[PDB]
């Protein structure tokens, strides 16, 4: 039928009926619940290789007719047009081709219906770099540090997403093989521990055994893995005058920078899956900036991860023999004072768990006021750290999937075969 | 057929078959998920073909347990129960039942964090109770065992089923103890701004209050569907830990306090068909509790503001992150307190390990264990405890705890 959500600090109530307008599957039923389950579902909207027409034109239909109908058309001489044009695209070369304008509604889109993004007061002001003319690895990197470039600003950070041409048949995909543009690579010394970051030892061998000479540091900004139209993927080294970095001080602990730790300015998640109208963009690197927490609460602080804890703990003289004392609670506080001050000290872009969650509350609000709905990922969109003393914790939210989209898709090197 | 739940931090994987054993909803569709809605009639009281297989699912269920399925002893006690709904139109559970259904509803509590202590509960059966004065001598035993001078023990004490819907016994206290809330002309409020509508009833059915911050509320006690009653839960039955922190002597002047024992009674106890509106149950405290929750939602006690400033923060802009700052220095408190008196309590790291211990247990020796991530991590420092990384399978099992409607809503005056 239709659904309320209700805040329980404000009593307020939304009424959801949007998520009528679903057509995925959660992983839920009536009987088991799956919302904290990392991938729950695998249902998607087309077969596994190329399509019949019977399978890819629905889907297109769906779009089109979703995008003339934002635009206060469907039914319009230039929609019906655009039908027999994708139609006829569709038999003679199996596929169909976005307008740019399709293109560019269809990036807002999946960006305003990630479910698990706090980020999406901003959907709208993205900025989409259409990239399907390319066609190697060379231009693919041209196009990526063009990116990074415009996005970064001199620190004043901007969204963008670049996309590379669609899937056609399987086995000419175009891969960003890097999870983000920009990350560090870890190492696995010797001696069984691991210097770097812990998550990326794979990729961080990968580059390795393709040819990369690594600098064996903390902070090795790891190449690029950039693969085009199939073929075997190809090193890149990113400019370092295009990676921006702030080094984290504290306001307060003089002995924080000894600590010796940076952070990138640019988040840039580039191992998804943009979906519109049917078509799969293998290749669509996005880019806004962070959340403090995730550098500060996640990439420092989580065990499989830089683990620093312990010893900014033992810098702060912390009675690290008991739990009770909450002394990795008290690190991890004053760690994210100190990835916030700096971030600001050196003006770039960054938002705090306070004013990000405040913000995605008031989106909400909107988006329920003139959309009927907003799907709503509770699990991703509580912040890490202090969930109770943030607005989203205290908020009911709804969860469905809407297309367009952002996907998961496998690790490419799970997949290709090399030559 | 079977179903993998992953821990993100540790790899490890687990593989739920219970889950083919729940018949309840969750509240999720195939196509919207509702697993952060937090719940989504009298007459409504089951009739005899409705009772019949629910009741036989449990006694199977505990035959089951026990190494006695199919046993004559299993086949005498099905039609002793059946022999019961058709002329009763209910029946009643044998004593080493309501044990078992007790306990395994708390195992069965999927956002219950600490049910790793779950075998070992302690169940007063109160079946035999009539009236108010009955319910409330039973509740102080119940408080003064559970209490055992600060060596917190679980238990749970189960008043008479329900029956037509029209004779419910009810603990209209939605815990045993807590603090009144009053509010001032003025718009502020004085004590604890939960319970201002419990203790409005309070004191329109006679109760004189306190007007302190930190008044112990009377017990409002109903039985039979009768009219509640208030009574006084003797002082010295109360135990309370004073709050003060082992670095600023100054936290002890805030002058706050917190009860040591939770004890909830708005919930319903479901047994078989059998629905028991009245079954008070407590064990020990988490201190995030008390620290994150209590002491620091806007809605509740919100003492962060007068914290921070005692702290000298920078309370201009909230990149400063005082609040964050402020709140661990609280919890650092509460569980100083509790320990320094002796009191049982359990921090939030300590917590969600025995949790994730529990649950792959509870993976091990049953085929599964349903959990609410959503309120199974902590509402402070999430991705540092473990759970934070383990996924986790909702579903419903029976005997379970349910909510019901507050009592004052529905109940019709004598
Ligand atoms: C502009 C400021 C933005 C902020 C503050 C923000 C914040 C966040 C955060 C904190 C997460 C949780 C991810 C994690 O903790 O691993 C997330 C997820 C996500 N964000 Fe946003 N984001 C922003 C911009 C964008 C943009 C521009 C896009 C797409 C064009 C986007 C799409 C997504 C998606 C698809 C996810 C899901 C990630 C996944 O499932 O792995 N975000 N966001
Ligand atoms: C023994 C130590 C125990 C600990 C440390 C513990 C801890 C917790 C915590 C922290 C919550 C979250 C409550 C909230 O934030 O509102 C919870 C929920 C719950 N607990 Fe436990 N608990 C314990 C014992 C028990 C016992 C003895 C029972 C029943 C016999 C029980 C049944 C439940 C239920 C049913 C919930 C769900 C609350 C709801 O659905 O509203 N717990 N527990
Ligand atoms: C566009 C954007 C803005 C922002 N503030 N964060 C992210 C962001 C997203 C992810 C994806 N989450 C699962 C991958 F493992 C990982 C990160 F590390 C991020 F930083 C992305
Ligand atoms: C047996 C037990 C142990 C423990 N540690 N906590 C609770 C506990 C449970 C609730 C129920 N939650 C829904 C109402 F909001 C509220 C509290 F205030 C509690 F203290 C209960
Ligand atoms: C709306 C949201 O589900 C709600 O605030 C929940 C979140 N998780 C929780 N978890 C616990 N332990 N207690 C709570 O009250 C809540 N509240
Ligand atoms: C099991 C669980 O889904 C997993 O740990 C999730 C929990 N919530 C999260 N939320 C965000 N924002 N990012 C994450 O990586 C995770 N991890
Ligand atoms: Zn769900």
């Amino acid at each position: 039928r239709f659904l309320k959500v209700k805040n329980w600090e404000t009593e307020v109530v939304l009424t959801d009926t949007l998520h009528l307008k679903s057509t995925l599957e959660t992983g839920c039923t009536e009987y088991i619940c799956m919302g904290s389950i990392m991938h729950p579902s695998q249902h998607a909207r087309r077969p596994e290789d190329v399509a019949t027409k019977d399978q890819l034109f629905p889907l297109a239909k769906e779009f089109i007719d979703q995008y003339y109908s934002s635009i206060k058309r469907f039914g319009s001489k230039a929609h019906m047009e655009r039908l027999e044009e994708v139609n006829k695209e569709i038999d003679t070369t199996s596929t169909y081709q976005l307008k740019d304008t399709e293109l560019i509604y269809g990036a807002k889109h999946a960006w305003r219906n990630a479910s698990r993004c706090v980020g999406r007061i901003q959907w709208s002001k993205l900025q989409v770099f259409d990239a399907r003319d390319c066609t190697t690895a060379h231009g693919m990197f041209n196009y990526i540090c063009n990116h990074v470039k415009y996005a970064t600003n001199k620190g004043n950070l901007r969204s963008a997403i670049t996309i590379f041409p669609q899937r056609t048949d399987g086995k000419h995909d175009f891969r960003v093989w890097n999870s983000q543009l920009i990350r560090y690579a870890g190492y696995k010394q010797p001696d069984g521990s691991t210097l770097g970051d812990p998550a990326n030892v794979q990729f961080t061998e990968i580059c390795i055994q393709q040819g990369w000479k690594p600098p064996r540091g903390r902070f090795d900004v790891l190449p690029l893995l950039l693969q085009a139209n199939g073929n075997d993927p190809e090193l890149f080294q990113i400019p370092p005058e295009l990676v921006l970095e702030v080094p984290i001080r504290h306001p307060k602990f003089e002995w924080f920078k000894d600590l010796g730790l940076k952070w990138y300015g640019l988040p840039a998640v580039s191992n998804m899956l943009l979906e519109i109208g049917g078509l799969e963009f293998s290749a669509c690197p996005f880019s806004g900036w962070y959340m403090g927490t995730e550098i500060g609460v996640r990439d420092y602080c989580d065990n499989s991860r830089y683990n620093i804890l312990e010893e900014v703990a033992k810098k702060m003289n912390l009675d690290m023999r008991k739990t009770s004392s909450l002394w990795k609670d008290q690190a991890l506080v004053e760690i994210n004072i100190a990835v916030l001050y700096s971030f600001q000290s050196d003006k770039v872009t960054i938002v705090d768990h306070h004013s990000a969650t405040e913000s995605f509350i008031k989106h909400m609000e909107n988006e329920y006021r003139c959309r009927g709905g907003c799907p709503a990922d509770w699990v991703w969109i509580v912040p890490p750290m202090s969930g109770s003393i943030t607005p989203v914790f205290h908020q009911e939210m709804l969860n469905y999937r809407l297309t367009p989209s952002f996907e998961y898709q496998p690790d490419p090197w799970n997949t290709h075969v090399w030559k």
